[PDB]
């Protein structure tokens, strides 16, 4: 619901369990109230109001020196106001002068959910969601702001944008633009941020916010490996099962900046939005720059509740792929089997291998266009290497059917590489600055995708190769950081090029499963997820890194999103060793699949595969639709541990692994989470009978391990 | 010391006790290679290489993967180098492309210390001093970047400044440009930093430094009440007494950030320089622009030697004021005495009040210029209000005279108000942006001190003042943080102009002593310690507060500089009431001094002020040029408790000021530091003897209190 | 309502170096029989309580002249001394008859409404494996047998303060002495701890002068009453050293108290703060039906410049609406709860706040 008291110039956002409200004060600022559990209270008496030392006050205040941006909570604070703490918005106007000093104009209350000038949203019916734009302006600047708040009552979740336009003659830039600011007039809290590395992502670091700012960001081209464009903001004390916390989630898979802090007052800002570095966006007279969505939400009741809402938002209200309500075909990628070493019929055998096992689906991934023998050579030349396949890929997709098998493909269209032909032919079409020897990363160079031109000749090489044959997936991945930016408007067009290529494959193929990639999990966002329905977690294939990776991921995202296969040992990744039931407990929290060459395994693990598909298979719709609980931390804890529970919690699935191994061990109890306390439950495979209470408060006990990195699942249903 | 040795092209600097080391690398980069304690070794060793995902490679590296400043340590990162880190240049070229890929070039090391170009810095003769300038430079931005590294042996210092030109044929703009960066390629670290807000500055917040950043910083053209310009980077576990620690101290009373960095390798990026936001910084062709300079230091021995370490360098190699090896006279102010509701006659009788208790000065605070009867009027009208003081200020100034009591004033040059006779003549002297209403922060404005115009004007006022007799003294104030920033060179020229202002008035004066203020300590910096020797601590005159910014203020500020009064209570900005006797032990901790008017005062107080006096006095050699200690941390002990120790350990005052009060009091020891541990030392008072071992390991017991926050001062002399 | 003669009226008792043991009205000093006091007492309108301490002897004593050896001790070995007294050995019934008698003869003089049992020191000298255990059976065959004979009388538990405040004594007694503290700022500590277990209306709580006479410490009348209706309230000064305007805060202290006695001593207690970190000791009790709240706060910190506090509620319905009564302001509980309400900036130090809001 959303509502407007024009007395109190008060609008109040209520979704099921929530509620958010700003208000635009007397002298035009809009300013935010409260987020927080369900009210319907005018919560305008949080506010208050002292002459504060330093903190000074706008003209239009007079001699009242008690009021002053620099301590008023805001919707959308900026530099212009003499507000001294992170701002939302900085522009640069039309003679040089960096101000933004935004007053209230106009509102308009529709019913259903903004879409956004071509960038990916969250998207529902007229009935699910209603939309709040507020127009402010700065007539000294020449700007006007709208901001964007969708409200999604079931899901608990309010969206924000902003579109910002140049109501000038001169051209201004944009500096800086947030797409949402929390403002907390008081609370102690920590802030989780999800950070790693190539083939290690999405590490939970949780730290109280002390005095100061706590921030991350990504200037890489890309939402990146290093920091997510996500966060929590936990009041001090909040567990996974108890206690306020705040999320924010960027709809978006370029650049990013998050700020949290604490101020002289005790007063905590919260910030999510594009980078300012490399971002100096140029905007003409009565033109319109779109800044991309922030998904926000809060939970009363902890971080797993939290989860449950983003991960719920994100399958039903951001992945538009048909995947999202179907059986996924069970693949085999030649990845790690292969890497560059194969011919097509290698890629048959691998087929045939993997049909006599219950796999539904090979993926041919790099190494089959141009003369792309290794990794130095050939991306941009999209043309099938007849003599490495012994044929067409029409040929070989046949060869594979005939195998009973589906086939997919791997693409990197945003990438070239000095040795090609198309580098070759368009040098300028690289990312470089003029007179500048360019930074090389996997011995490549980025495409211009702000360019129409080279999109388009990207693109219909790729459709050349798709139409070829029935390709029912394909895996897009992007191999590098953007480097030698030239011009302020770049990371921004790049990434608009990004998905106008990626909104055209979707839209020309509307059947394919497009996996996003990035390195693994260099893109790991909800931006891609509007696309792809799932994304390549990590190149981290070691099962007992997964759990933390998977862990990490869990916070924002769903387990449906995850690609995560069974791979061969010893790790290619580690060098450690794991039994393959355990790579088989881990991969099943996610997309599952395989990436080895199952002939060089034993019957005995041949036979597993035969297993795992069929639990994976007979579990997928619970594992994907159902309620998620981390039910350990695999940073801290002697298991990773976490379970799927069905909506009307009749079912659930529990999955552990073992992290630590000493002797004469201790019992270790797994605690279940999100059953009805008074149903009987049964273990299926032991055939015992337990109360949801008893599974919660208790648990279950582990057998005793007799190997190291055990793993464990548990399948209980509703008597 | 500073030695090259040209074939492994490595720099390194020794101080005492610590050596800091770099290297140019076969690229031409200049990496950094350590910084800890001395060493005669190559540490180039600790360079390690690897294929690490995503950190891309210079062109120049060829094919070799394991190469990439997103890694590497570095002497002066920037924006161009394919390092995703925080960085320490940003120049946008002239062409508009924002990059710096900054090579070796060449060097020169000279004896003693390098100045800089209308700033204020350490100072230091040829024997004393060495200095490093090192040449980078970037073909395509056509910049030239010199690093300046002083090294000042005994004093356990390393300076960095940095020059930067513009080698080509149009204006460029300095976006970021930090003064010093450490990057370590291993270790677990704290961030210490000293956050406040007016009239309660400095507050010690420590917290671990997380995956991310900690950043904090000033817009408010001015160092700040918020956050002081200065960092330390404590390795987990450093205590006051052991572990190692590294500082960095702005010299600068303007804009900056500070950013301290945990990456995605479980490295450590420590920068603090200027301020990226409104910074934009023109250089035309073949013009120079001079960052402020860093002071760092390290201690292997706990954070007391660190601040040690400080105050030294600060006392003896920032201050220029003959008043750092002189008795200072014992001033009584005005202000809280008076406020704006005095008369010429009040004045003098002040001075006869504080004349027959042994008070040296009076200073005669706001209110005696223009029609200054309160904070809405008169700033810019430097003229005398002879109706107030009942005559002429020559006049005044002898009757205080003809009492026995030198003179002091207060200014406040850098302000303007609205009503005026300055702002009816000039209102385009105020920082404003056109057609803008601006900021009013005390119901006043900033004069623009980037014009030699407003300058000089406001310059010639106050020599006209000064003129009239003889002042001993001045208060140099400053009352608002800027605001309607109009151009991205103000923030930094305007600051120039405080700073030329500041030069010209103490050439003019030479035997002047200038105490710097800013609403208490909203600028208090080294870059002001050059001028004063110093500054007014905080408006908060609360005792009980004041040991805590007084102990903040201490972590890298002498004693010496930190101006503390005696004040009436209740007390003025706290309603608290303390004992006239703990209001005396806490203003001792710095320059002491009152603000009160003594009449209202029992006779009891009256004596216990003449008895202060000669307290303070005894010890203000100690007190001043003492070796601090820290014995407490007033945020979570039952004390404040600190002390100063002459060179020769031979003479030591503790004082102490108890926190917290229950009944049936446990017994609480005060626990001594930096004595002899085999001297025996006379407790002066008592008459007891002890050991400085005992007083160390044992302390010495507080007598019982019978009030709340009793203060206490032990004199122990060597025996 | 009530004045309680402390200790000092029985045997020779003008210190607390004698007369334990010696339970008998010292007419000299009390100028006459205890009786007529409780009735020149009754005539001021006044009920009346009394002071006692009999588990304990003096050697100078009538009774340790007479019965050395009731005092706890082992043979041979010269006894510790707590506040130069000894106990009583408690297991004997010979002792504690002797003592029961005495007392039974001082609350057989004149209606006595209120009784305030202490004992000031530790038990030492133990001579035997039994003697811990039968001396509390003693103990409490004493207290139930008083409490048989008495049972009108209210009996205020007390050990030196709060040095048995335990469920055993509560038993027989509805309050206990939380502590001889009666610092202020120091019993939003001892109140707070007390809470975890035990009720409100078991901690016994006055309001005494300042400077504080165990601490040294000023606090303001206002805060004094705030922190001790946490517990029974009451005064323990004399009120004619107080300021017109002091004894005008007890006048309206005591109708305060008395409109919310009922919400205090029955509702339900939460702990609104951590007075050991917090800047602020803050409490509220709240009626069965959620229908009433009476919240209170005491600042323990002091900055210039001072950040906006908020204290939030707790226990409330949420959608519930809440008239505060002072301000008349209207909130609902959900507010309450979640944002709380800000507190009137503070001009002076350990200021205090009550907050009462009723549900419209
Ligand atoms: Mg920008
Ligand atoms: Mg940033
Ligand atoms: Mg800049
Ligand atoms: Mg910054």
């Amino acid at each position: 619901a959303i509502i407007y008291n024009p007395n109190k110039k008060i609008f109040t956002l209520h979704t099921a369990h929530t509620t958010y409200q700003m208000q635009v004060d007397p002298l035009g600022y809009l300013l935010h109230l409260y987020y927080g559990e369900k009210t319907n209270s005018s919560m305008d008496y949080v506010l208050t109001y002292a002459d504060r030392g330093f903190s000074g006050n706008p003209y239009a205040a007079g001699m009242d020196r008690t009021y002053s941006l620099d301590a008023l909570p805001q919707e959308y604070p900026s530099l212009g106001t003499g507000d001294y703490r992170n701002i939302a918005l900085n522009i640069k106007n039309e003679k040089g002068v960096e101000s933004a000093d935004l007053l209230f104009k106009s509102y308009e209350i529709r019913n259903g959910k903004y879409r956004l000038q071509g960038l990916p949203a969250v998207w529902a019916d007229e009935k699910e969601a209603q939309t709040l734009e507020i127009v402010l302006a700065d007539e000294n600047a020449q700007v006007e702001v709208h901001l964007l708040y969708g409200v999604l009552e079931e899901n608990d979740v309010i969206t924000r944008s902003v579109r910002i336009k140049n109501t000038g003659t001169g051209q201004i830039t944009i500096e800086k633009a947030a797409a949402a600011c929390l403002d907390f007039v008081q609370g102690e809290f920590d802030v989780l941020r999800f950070y790693g590395k190539h083939a290690m992502e999405r590490n939970l670091e949780r730290t109280p916010l002390g005095h100061g700012t706590i921030a991350f960001g990504s200037r890489r081209g890309t939402s990146s490996h290093q920091y997510n464009p996500a966060v929590i903001l936990a009041e001090k004390g909040t567990t996974e099962t108890a206690g306020s916390c705040y999320g924010m989630l960027f709809v978006y898979s370029g650049n990013f900046s998050c700020e949290a802090e604490k101020d002289q007052f005790n007063q905590t800002r919260l910030l999510l939005g594009l980078n300012e570095e490399l971002f100096s966006y140029p905007l003409a007279s009565g033109e319109t720059f779109t800044v991309p969505e922030v998904i926000l939400s809060y939970s009363a009741e902890g971080l797993s509740a939290l989860s449950q809402q983003y991960h719920n938002c994100i399958r039903n209200h951001v992945c538009r792929s048909k995947y999202v309500h179907m059986q996924r075909p069970v693949l085999i990628n030649s990845w790690e089997a292969a890497y560059f070493d194969f011919t097509g019929d290698t890629i048959v055998d691998l087929a045939k291998e993997a049909a006599s096992l219950g796999i539904d689906m090979v993926v041919m991934d790099d190494g089959w266009f141009g003369k792309r023998n290794d990794d130095n050579s050939s991306l941009g030349d999209w043309q099938v290497n007849e003599t490495k396949l012994g044929g067409s890929l029409a040929e070989l997709i046949t060869r594979v059917h005939e195998q009973g098998m589906k086939f997919g493909i791997w693409i990197e269209p945003e990438m070239i590489n000095e040795d090609s032909d198309l580098y070759r032919a368009h040098p300028d079409w690289a990312i470089r600055i003029q007179g500048k020897k360019p930074v090389r990363s996997r011995n490549q160079l980025l495409l211009d995708f702000s360019r129409k031109e080279v999109r388009d000749c990207v693109f219909d090489q790729i459709c050349v190769v798709l139409d070829q044959g029935k390709i029912d997936y394909v895996k897009w991945d992007m191999n590098r950081s953007m480097a030698d930016v030239y011009a302020g408007n770049l990371s921004y067009d790049y990434v608009l090029g990004v998905y106008d290529f990626m909104e055209r494959l979707c839209s020309r193929y509307p059947d394919l499963l497009l996996e996003g990639c990035s390195g693994g999990g260099g893109r790991f966002d909800a931006g891609m997820l509007y696309y792809s329905p799932q994304i390549w977690c990590s190149d981290n294939t070691d099962a007992i890194n997964r759990t933390r990776i998977q862990y990490g991921t869990s916070f924002f995202y769903p387990v449906s999103a995850m690609g995560a296969h069974v791979s061969a040992v010893p790790n290619h990744q580690t060098g450690r060793v794991t039994s393959f039931h355990t790579r088989g407990v881990t991969a099943m929290a996610g997309t599952f699949g395989y990436e080895l060459n199952p002939a060089l395994l034993s019957d005995e693990e041949k036979q597993q595969i035969r297993e795992q598909i069929k639990t994976y298979k007979k579990y997928e719709t619970l594992i994907n639709e159902g309620t998620y609980w981390r039910l350990s931390d695999p940073f801290t804890d002697e298991i990773a541990a976490w379970m799927s529970v069905s909506e009307e919690q009749d079912h659930a699935l529990v999955s552990v692994v073992r992290l630590m191994a000493e002797a004469n061990q201790a019992t270790v109890y797994v605690r279940l989470r999100g059953l009805k306390p008074d149903a009987v439950y049964l273990e299926e495979q032991s055939g015992r009978q337990y109360s949801g209470a008893a599974l919660m408060h208790a648990g279950i006990p582990l057998p005793p391990f007799t190997e190291e990195y055990e793993a464990y699942q548990f399948a209980f249903t509703e008597l």
